[PDB]
């Protein structure tokens, strides 16, 4: 008989680990805080299969094997119940919220860069026997959550589709995008890579709202969207959300975010490189120029994906607080115009950039 | 459940199934011909017998789109590792025919159509991505992919135990081993083989996986099928046309060069028609998108062709086209050319503009 039952505060409060409050922001997932000493119980609500909870638990445990300091500990998980029992991180702040409040989080980019480099390297064919990796591909296939992304980041913003949500003051600029054949061709190629390039186990939703942060600590959460896809993807989505915060700031306040974009690519590239040297199984790994060309391709896709995330967050179904809370209204429109414009340039020009500072310097010029 | 068959128990299965003397005409796979006639193929246990599930499933899928270009499957069973199929012994394996000097005028149109349709119709272009992600699971082929990952993409390029080549070839083989830039390129193509889950491929589409006569073509043995790069079956087939060209002299080569041009042309035209007609992709009709898609397939196809050319010359698994060339010295010379053309194909793959450029490069090198 079926064993799933949607939890409540009492039901959540037998595993051998006095008061409980549901603190979930969304509505697809319940998050139960139990308090001593504290604990979190996350549970999927059923339209999206509850299978996502199996993916999420498994992804967190996997990430913990390589970067246990950058992810919450998982004490228990259950597939039928769609439950993940994990470490309480309420003493930290969601990074998107903190950044909007003016926190700079000096280590954010070192920490995320390390997370990206290790997670993305160690689940790849570089690191794993291909026969092992092919099994992990099966275990982490995520059709419904991939469908969300395939539509929202890669498809809907580029056409007059019903999921989009944007001010009419933006219509002229949005229609300029829709009519742009060559940027759309490129977004199709990026989407095709998303659909087909089973390179590693990615997080699949690594924006600033999926990170807990304080001055000295960083933790990545909510790998619901995990599956075998392109290595550049998590890197692009994260970098884009740094740029999205930049656009919500003015003048010299932007500098910390530009430094984070630079630092996260750099740390990613070092971390991925050191893991490659020390732990690759490939006979081809140590041939001069092979790692270099591999990183150049990741870099290029990462910038393309960033462009998609920049556009998608601005005019698509799922927005970001960074742009939506900008005041006054006319400034909001202007900054949302620029996210559209930079995202487009990112997509079009992705293979012309040589370094991360090329990308930052282009961005800075477009947002002057 | 599983029991390896013999000629007698193979006859018993045929009658038990309600269909219709027996000889095993196949070291890993038995093929039982039963005479109205019928074929019963069975996997033997080191390599998983799960390959027989993949082969039967692949043949049935291919039959949905090109039923005239694959044998009919009357019955299959996973636990017995059995595929019961149409008898094609009135046809000749294409490799054998081509070596005897048969030219098979329609071979390239038939395979071009096979390629275009099979490769389009199991892709994200043709299928709901949710459906396609299920087929990826179903066709995951770790052991047979491992053979390819090692034999076509890795061992030939290093001093590995599986390679098998004449000592007279050593200088040219060592030239390849010491070539960093071709090997970087071979790595990229391998990485694509390992990661690019674009469509359901045959995975072993050489001239010995084809039955042929003047008027008929049938593709067989899709044991190696899995979700991989679209360019792969195209490259491996083109390379085996070039391998036969090298076993011929002078003007007798021209039919093979025509086959290479024709198979790309037919492939490109079939894939294009299927794209216009049957794509699910909102991006499908934007001018330049199909064109750029084909350019990438072309480039990979040519790279994979170079790997197959090298691999068949000096790796574990050879081709009769090269190994039966006489005299010995001529053999060494032509095997040197396969190595050098395969190398050129890998390194120049993104410089070619059309199939004619590929052929004209090849013809120049083998003058
Ligand atoms: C002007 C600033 C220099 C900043 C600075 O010096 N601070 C920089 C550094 C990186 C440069 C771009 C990239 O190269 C890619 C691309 C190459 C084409 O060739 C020309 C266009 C484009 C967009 C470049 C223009 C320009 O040159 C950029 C924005
Ligand atoms: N481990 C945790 N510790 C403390 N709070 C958490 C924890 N996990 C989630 N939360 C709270 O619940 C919110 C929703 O978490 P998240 O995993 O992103 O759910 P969803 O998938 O619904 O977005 C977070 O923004 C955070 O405020
Ligand atoms: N459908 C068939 N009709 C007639 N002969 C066949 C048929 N299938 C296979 N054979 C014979 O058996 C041989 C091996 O078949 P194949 O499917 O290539 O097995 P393997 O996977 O061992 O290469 C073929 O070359 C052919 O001579
Ligand atoms: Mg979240
Ligand atoms: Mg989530
Ligand atoms: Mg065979
Ligand atoms: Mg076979």
């Amino acid at each position: 008989t079926p064993l799933y039952e949607t939890l409540n505060e009492s039901s959540a409060v037998k595993l051998g680990l006095l008061t409980c409050q549901e603190i979930g922001d969304g509505n697809l997932n319940y998050v139960f805080h139990i308090y001593d000493r504290a604990l979190i119980i996350k549970q999927a609500v059923p339209p999206l299969t509850i299978d996502r909870a199996r993916i999420e638990s498994s992804a967190l445990i996997r990430q913990g094997e390589h970067v246990p300091h950058l992810v919450p500990r998982v004490f228990y998980s259950d597939t039928e119940m769609a439950v993940t029992v994990m470490e309480d991180l309420s003493h930290l702040k969601i990074a998107r919220k903190g950044l909007i409040e003016g926190e700079n989080y000096p280590h954010l980019s070192q920490h995320i860069g390390e997370f990206l480099g290790k997670t993305l390297f160690y689940s790849s064919d570089y690191a794993l026997e291909p026969k092992v990796k092919k099994q992990l591909v099966k275990q982490f296939t995520n059709p419904e959550l991939c469908d969300i992304t395939e539509r929202l980041v890669f498809t809907d913003p580029f056409f007059d589709h019903d999921t989009n949500d944007f001010e009419e003051e933006l219509r002229p600029f949005v229609e300029k995008l829709w009519n742009n054949d060559s940027v759309k061709i490129e977004a199709a190629k990026l989407k095709k890579s998303f659909l087909t390039s089973a390179e590693t186990l990615i997080h699949g939703d690594l924006h600033t709202g999926s990170i807990f942060a304080s001055e000295h600590e960083t933790k990545v959460i909510d790998p619901e969207f995990a599956f075998y896809g392109p290595i550049g993807f998590d890197v692009g989505q994260f970098i884009a959300n740094l740029f999205l915060n930049a656009l919500s700031r003015d003048g010299a306040d932007r500098e910390p975010l530009y430094e984070h974009v630079n630092q996260v690519w750099e740390t990613f590239e070092e971390t991925f490189s050191e893991a490659w040297q020390k732990d690759s199984l490939d006979v081809y790994a140590n041939i001069d120029g092979y790692l270099t060309d591999t990183l150049s391709h990741i870099f290029e896709e990462a910038i393309g994906f960033a462009g998609c995330e920049l556009i998608r967050r601005t005019i698509g179904l799922a927005h970001v607080a960074d742009l939506d809370t900008i005041v006054p209204f006319d400034k909001r429109i202007g900054r949302k115009r620029l996210a559209l414009e930079t995202g487009t340039a990112f997509i079009e020009k992705r293979s012309e950039f040589k370094t991360i500072t090329d990308v930052i310097e282009l961005f800075k010029l477009l947002v002057k």
